């Protein structure tokens, strides 16, 4: 028997792996993703998997592997027959826990051992031996496939600042959530600014974000945001917003990463900042000509703002305070859900990369394993899918 | 009795650390400023101090506890009353000695077992037992409260090379002092450059310094100066000058540090340089278009003229050579006094940072500390000082 097993060239850490797949159905075998470190690799046995048991598609088990200790199995009943048709699966990575997601839900929460060494990316398929009560026994039907069509891994941010800021009006939500990520739901409200971001903010930073829901009912603003001091300077980088778009007097514009936005500025008195709710100073502003599609990865290189506003005669304070990506609004109500993240490692899978992944060949991972690996059973369909196939002779 | 102290969640070593303040008056209490570290922070009692006794607010305490040892104690006369208006305390604390100053003016040495180990930047007001004949009885008058306008901590500068150069003529007293910093007093000379900074420059360095004393009287410079090789440049940042402002081939300017300067070009042939003593290189100038302030602090954010010659072709040769804050002479007479200073820490004490500071709360010293520190008693006034109370009751 031939299985197949693609594996990535680079190694992978804490962080978001996400995958879209259909699993093969049949009794006896298993179909995965999984990211995989262990002794042959120089390192502890560190491994996190998801895998659907071909016995049965309308579940789908959880697992994990640390300093080679498993027994972590969670199963779950998906709802659906995960071999007819493509969903997403999922599990966010951390040195205090594990999350599972099935198309987007969380499934699962794990916190015992959770492993810490850097692994590959794997997805393989294969029949099992020795294990009956685990997979049923595998009947030699022939062949088999599992179809994968994308795989997206996303590095941490490093954000340690939480912003939750209302003037009392109405109501705010705020969801101070996991890492980078938060969450707003508003009603009726007064003004207010939510957001995660940094402490001190930097002329140089380059800000990373996903805005998963975008969805202001009225006056809202999904913008970078933060302030200077010496002198007092509000910034901000408006990318979406609801029914008004923010303007004040026009200075010129700047192109950056593929936007082009309005520079701006305003001036106020006597309103609440950061040295004090009555104050005195000015607001610098880049507003982006047309809103900013959500709900993909999308990046604010925050020193092209910064060098084309120096441009325009508007300078920043040199005491930098906080910097976030927020949610801000007034007289609205809405809903809006925001993740900073780091980097993205995102493989569609539309054919054979060989600088970036590698196909199992020449060998058996032997134990349960009861097949070889060969390079010949990874294949790339036409319409951009990785297709692992389980054949006979 | 209820009582007050705010201390930085940072440690601080070897630096000039001053404050300005104004202690609260009465028989029995201590207002005061020190750094400290001890048990509660898992070390040795090291701790430095500046300690105003209600009993007398014309009068200041100094003193320093190593390892737990104390005994240091030195009273002077302040020769004005401490708790009427603002002053400058502050203590230089370096590995050898500790040098205490008021309104700038030094007022004691120290060198015997002087602490080493970095501590927190502490103020605190409290009331005492058990010590009348040191801080008087306290007779229960509240409330009572401190005042702080500021604190400034400022690390060494670790400047690593003395610049002494004159060509012989006229007289050149030059005097390589503490630290970072230097003097010149200088008669009917020729030629000269006197400084401090660094044997490698970098296009990156940020230069913090104060000239005490800014005296031409002629033709002088008080100047960022250094050079480059490969090719071979000498280069100027002049913030001020006596009787001739330089100049030479316009290219542009370039804002800077609250200033505006002028940027130059200019050649030099048959004179002397780090590589001989008749050569030809290229100057690169920037020269502020009016005198800078003296004697208050003053910052040259170097890389801005770097950036600012490459945009008019100006590039800086790849192997640095020194780069000195100094003091440049031609034909002239004068005296100058310039601080090269590390980096600063200021807290302007605006409004409570608790990133960089914590309130005492809800445990009191015991011993001679006869109250409880309460973070409530730990306030910001609208014109951003700090005022730490001493109150009564619950
Ligand atoms: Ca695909
Ligand atoms: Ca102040």
């Amino acid at each position: 028997f031939d299985c197949a097993e693609y594996r990535s060239t680079n190694i992978y850490g804490y962080g978001l792996y996400e995958v879209s797949m259909k699993p093969a159905k049949n009794t006896g075998i298993v179909s995965s993703f999984f990211t995989y470190t262990g002794p042959a690799h120089g390192t502890q046995w560190d491994e996190i998997d998801i895998e659907f048991l071909g016995k049965d598609t309308t579940k789908v088990q959880f697992n994990y592997y640390t300093n080679g200790v498993g027994g972590h199995e969670k199963v779950i009943s998906l709802g659906f027959d995960a071999s007819k048709g493509f969903h997403t699966y999922a599990f966010d990575w951390q040195p205090g826990y594990i999350k599972w997601y099935v198309d987007g839900v969380l499934k699962h929460t794990a916190t015992a051992n959770i492993p810490s060494t850097p692994g590959k990316i794997m997805m393989n398929l294969w029949n099992g031996t020795g294990v009956d009560d685990w997979l049923g026994s595998y009947n030699g039907a022939n062949p088999l496939y599992a179809e994968y069509d994308w795989v997206k891994y996303t590095s941490n941010a490093s954000t340690d600042y939480w912003q939750n800021w209302t003037d009392g009006g109405g109501i705010v939500n705020a969801v101070n959530g996991s890492g980078g990520n938060y969450s707003v739901n508003w009603s009726n409200t007064g003004n207010f600014v939510v957001g995660k971001g940094w402490t001190t903010g930097s002329p140089f930073r380059t800000i990373n974000y996903n805005a998963g829901v975008w969805a202001p009912n009225g006056n809202g603003y999904l913008t970078l945001y933060g302030w200077t001091r010496s002198p007092l300077i509000e910034y901000y980088v408006v990318d979406s917003w609801g029914t008004y778009r923010p303007t004040g007097t026009y200075k010129g514009t700047v192109k950056s990463d593929g936007g082009t936005y309005d520079i701006y500025t305003t001036t106020r008195y006597n309103a609440p900042s950061i040295d004090g709710d009555r104050t005195t100073f000015t607001q610098y502003w880049s507003v982006r000509q047309s809103k900013r599609p959500t709900g993909s990865n999308a990046t604010i290189t925050f020193s092209n703002h910064v060098n084309a506003w120096k441009s325009h005669g508007m300078n920043l304070g040199s005491n930098w305070a906080y910097q976030v990506m927020a949610t801000e609004g007034y007289q609205s109500s809405g809903s809006s859900n925001v993740t900073v993240w780091g980097s993205v490692f995102w493989e569609p899978k539309s054919y054979f990369n060989p600088s970036t992944w590698e196909k199992a060949d020449g060998y058996s991972n032997g134990g349960v394993f009861n097949c070889t690996w060969r390079a010949n059973n990874v294949n790339f369909t036409n319409d951009g899918k990785l297709k692992l196939g389980l054949t006979s002779s």
